[PDB]
């Protein structure tokens, strides 16, 4: 139930995205999860819908979230909306590109 379990859900979703929901998008996301030994970098592209480790040469958006914060969402226990207000996720670059994504996250549980 670590960062691996959190991303495991994304990598599966990104490669499972349906043309009925979203649409041909473009850009990149830089997810940063806090840790006891530092922070884990991640690159989430929207052009081809994929995910990678580390940091991109220059992401269009930079997301900053803590471990507990992520586990809360991916754990289906909490919603991005709540954490959003609390200030769990930081916005760097284009709050739109990031906010738009959360839209797909804020939904019914069990997923
Ligand atoms: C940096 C934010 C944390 C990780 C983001 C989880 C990504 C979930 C799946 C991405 C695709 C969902 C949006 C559909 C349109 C698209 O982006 O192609
Ligand atoms: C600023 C808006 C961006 C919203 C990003 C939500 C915080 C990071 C991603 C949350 C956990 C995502 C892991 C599972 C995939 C999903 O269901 O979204």
């Amino acid at each position: 139930m670590s960062v691996e379990t959190i991303i495991e859900r994304i990598k599966a979703r990104v490669g499972a995205v349906d043309p009925n929901g979203p649409r041909k998008v473009l850009g990149v996301f830089q997810l940063n999860i806090k840790t006891a030994s530092g922070v884990e970098q991640w690159i989430v592209d929207l052009k081809q819908l994929k995910v990678d480790q580390g940091v991109f040469a220059s992401p269009d958006v930079t997301v900053t979230v803590g471990l507990e914060d992520m586990l809360a969402i991916s754990g289906k226990t909490l919603t991005v909306g709540d954490a959003l207000k609390q200030g769990k996720i930081e916005l760097s670059g284009d709050a739109d590109l990031a906010a738009k994504l959360a839209e797909v996250i804020h939904h019914h549980h069990h997923h």
